[PDB]
């Protein structure tokens, strides 16, 4: 592409990670922009999911350590970063590493809010089994000593 | 209006590095670099606008990924790598490359997306599980093995 604006879209189309863009509306962050790696990553296009919050991506789950780490960093104005229980539109979990950052229009006097969304599954997965196999070892070694006394 | 700015923030305070590059003979040149790129390898952009990217493989050129690439951009197609990089401090990293080729048939010239993510938590993570089911199999052997 040619200007500088058209090469802006291209890269935010073509991020990995999820990238959206919220308005501060009452007791919500309205959602007025998302990005193809939004879309793939949630199961929802985004008509489905435009001018909503974006906490329908928790269901009922809303009791999250995150959660009150992310309301209480978007009421200062500060960035965050917390990872959550998100599901998708077939219902299957997955861990959310959220990035917000509240940014001041100083023209329209309006609070608006970056939001990137990484799916950390295979990584959280990964870890878990890490910590399972460690624990299936130590259990071998008690074996292996229950057998030497 | 009030888009581009917004697309500008979206793209400098995304986490993975974003780059653009134009095509330049037979290399491709960075244009642009966003700030996450500049933390992620250790660079200041300029001190690297305008240079070809494989300057980060250092001299670990034996990785064969980086012909994949070179054929993928050789024939215009969208590629997902993952190399073997250094930043400027000489420290390995390994980066998750996805780079799509982006042609303007008006002025004929080609772009390049390219997404950057160090993954090296993650590549740790599954090589240290292939190593502990390798550890558990082998321990389970040695508790069945005939004692002759
Ligand atoms: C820009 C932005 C992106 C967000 N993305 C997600 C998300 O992907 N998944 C999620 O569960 N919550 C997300 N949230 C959080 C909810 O919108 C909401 O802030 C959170 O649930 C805490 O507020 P509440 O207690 O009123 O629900 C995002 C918030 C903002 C501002
Ligand atoms: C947009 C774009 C971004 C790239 N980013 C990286 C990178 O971060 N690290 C890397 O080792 N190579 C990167 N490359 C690949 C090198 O620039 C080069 O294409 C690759 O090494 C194969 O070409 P060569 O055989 O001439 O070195 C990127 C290429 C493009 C087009």
């Amino acid at each position: 592409h040619m200007i500088n604006a058209k090469l802006l879209q291209l890269m935010v189309e073509h991020s990995n990670d999820g990238i959206v863009v919220a308005e501060q509306e009452g007791n919500e962050s309205i959602l007025i922009y998302v990005n193809p790696a939004f879309e793939r990553l949630t199961g929802y296009c985004a008509d489905d999911i435009l001018y909503q919050d974006c906490r329908f991506l928790q269901g009922e789950d809303h009791d999250q350590p995150g959660i009150a780490i992310i309301r209480e960093a978007i009421r200062e104005g500060r960035p965050c970063c917390q990872v959550l229980r998100n599901y998708r539109k077939d219902g299957s979990l997955f861990w959310n590493e959220l990035s917000i950052t509240p940014v001041h229009n100083e023209a329209d006097q309006l609070t608006y809010y970056i939001g990137i969304q990484r799916d950390v599954t295979a990584q959280v997965f990964a870890e878990e089994r890490v910590r399972e196999l460690e624990a299936e070892v130590a259990e071998l070694r008690r074996q292996q000593g229950q057998a030497k006394h």
